[PDB]
């Protein structure tokens, strides 16, 4: 599989904090985000494996503000016996929705919007 990423090697490994922590689990993927963050522009970016540009498995997804700070993450449990597009889609619905309720403008990367929004 090729690793396909919307974020750099630095960004995908960068550690972060939440001023107001929130967790919800959808798709058996843990969505973690900072509820304090409001009105900002955010880009959702992922790091995942693909087999010839078709998603195999999400590895990690992070939401970055225009300030460059990570303000959210979607991470699978490292113990799922399979993976579906629907899992990632439902989890992206949690993260976009929480940010949107906090009035943020939410952008989605080129590949993420295919398998987690158009699917």
């Amino acid at each position: 599989s090729r690793y396909l990423t919307d974020m750099t090697l630095e960004e995908m490994s960068r550690d972060w904090f939440m001023l107001m922590p929130k967790q919800k689990v959808a798709g058996s993927l843990c969505i973690r985000m900072d509820q304090a963050i409001m009105d900002k522009n955010i880009i959702l970016k992922a790091n995942f494996s693909v087999i010839f540009d078709r998603l195999e498995t999400l590895i990690l997804l992070r939401a970055f503000t225009e300030e460059g700070a990570i303000v959210g993450e979607i991470s699978p449990l490292p113990s799922l016996p399979g993976h579906t597009d629907e899992d990632v889609k439902n989890a992206v619905g949690v993260l976009i929705g929480g940010l949107e309720r906090n009035d943020n403008t939410v952008r989605v990367s080129e590949t993420l919007q295919r398998f987690a929004w158009r699917s």
